[PDB]
């Protein structure tokens, strides 16, 4: 689903763009409450489909939501912030979640924690690019 959601232009009106950046608001969201979920579970297929498909959730994140915070950004500035400032938490969240995937030592795990670590360099640097 999060694959689907594009972003649209800079001069949208604020409706279209409130829905659909409100929907990117309670994914961003949805995204922090589901890295803070994983901290009670356990049963390493649950951190393994975690290490397998959070990775190409963010890349949509970087792919579709930043161009929305690059596009509405003279107008709404203070809702765009507020989400920032929501995902710059979940961001040093996610760096305790890299060391806890990292501290494991899995042989299943490490194929795809290397790749997922190159996407979560891409994904901090798309956060720093979208934010100027």
């Amino acid at each position: 689903t999060v694959k689907k959601i594009e972003p649209g232009t800079a001069a949208d009106s604020q409706q279209i763009h409130e829905e659909k950046l409100l929907y990117w608001n309670m994914a961003v969201r949805d995204f922090s409450i589901l890295i803070n979920l994983i901290k009670v579970f356990d049963s390493h297929p649950v951190l393994h489909v975690c290490l397998k498909y959070g990775r190409l959730f963010v890349e949509a994140f970087l792919k579709q939501c930043m161009p929305l915070l690059d596009f509405s950004f003279r107008k709404h500035r203070e809702d765009v912030l507020s989400l920032l400032e929501t995902f710059q938490l979940d961001t040093r969240l996610l760096h305790h979640l890299c060391g806890h995937s990292k501290i494991h030592q899995d042989t299943r795990l490490t194929q795809h924690v290397p790749l997922l670590k190159k996407t979560l360099e891409l994904l901090v640097c798309r956060v720093k690019a979208m934010l100027t």
